């Protein structure tokens, strides 16, 4: 549970926002990319896993599941690459809601930056700091520290 | 001290590696950029502060200290922007040693990637996971979790 992340891909302004969610806390990392390729996905995972103790990644689609580049990054970084099949139906619902919330935040900050990637990082910041009482940022840290002890 | 970060800029292959160090743990984030500008620095800070609770940043030079774009990012993200004067002489030494260790790791992985940015992320991963017995990644999480509590 402390090591489980879910990948998520959403679209805005003709671009792709690649998101990783720490399932147990709702904490996110995200980046803007021109298109979701194996290489972009692989590079994003490598960044993520150098930053948090990533044990398991549920990939966002079959192409990223299949991709040899993605498997090579998961190999490199010690990540168990898994499918994203929503055996629990509440999963699709949580991600859809997260995408809608993120796009809403992006629209609130959109005039505060020329480039979408700036607005996306502003959105990541607001999302992770939002007290819902703890924030997602507080929850990930507490979950992982408890696991270390 | 759980909220205090230090910026550090180093060079390799005609490129700039921008590093943020969490002072109390030695945990790092890093990126490759064509040149250190106020905009690049500002964007890097915005990313960092959406991901960790960044209270204070000691800027790496006077130009980033002066930069209105950097001050605008620190304002946006709730960061106290401070100078990086090593009133403690051990600080210079700690940073120089980190740069040399990072470059050593980069050379150890350099052949496993075509692009420098990939090798730098592999170096970030190895650095943060290295036990010295706790890793820097374990220390940052424990330090912050204690603080939240
Ligand atoms: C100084 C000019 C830059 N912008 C002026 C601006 C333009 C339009 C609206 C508001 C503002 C504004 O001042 N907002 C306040 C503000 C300032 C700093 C941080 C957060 C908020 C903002 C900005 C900074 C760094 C970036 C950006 C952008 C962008 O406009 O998107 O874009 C990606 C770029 C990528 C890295 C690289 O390529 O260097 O880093
Ligand atoms: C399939 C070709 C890609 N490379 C082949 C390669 C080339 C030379 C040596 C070894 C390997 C190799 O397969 N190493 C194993 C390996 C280790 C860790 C992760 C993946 C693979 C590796 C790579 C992947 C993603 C990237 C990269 C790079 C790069 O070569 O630097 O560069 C930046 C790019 C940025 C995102 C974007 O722009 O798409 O993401």
């Amino acid at each position: 549970s402390p090591g489980i992340w879910q990948l998520d891909c959403t679209h805005l302004e003709g671009k792709v926002i690649l998101v990783a969610v720490h399932v147990a806390s709702g904490y996110i990392e995200a980046e803007v990319i021109p298109a979701e390729t194996g290489q972009e996905t692989a590079y994003f995972l490598l960044k993520l896993a150098g930053r948090w103790p990533v044990k398991t990644v549920h990939t966002d689609n079959g192409s990223n599941f299949t991709s040899t580049t993605v498997k090579a990054a998961c190999w490199w970084a010690g990540i168990k690459q898994e499918d994203g099949i929503p055996y629990n139906p509440q999963s699709q619902g949580v991600i859809e809601s997260m995408n809608k919330e993120l796009k809403k935040i992006i629209g609130q900050v959109r005039d505060q930056a020329e480039h979408l990637k700036t607005a996306v990082q502003m959105a990541v910041f607001i999302h992770n700091h939002k007290r819902k009482g703890y924030s997602a940022g507080e929850r990930i840290v507490d979950i992982i520290a408890t696991d270390i002890q």
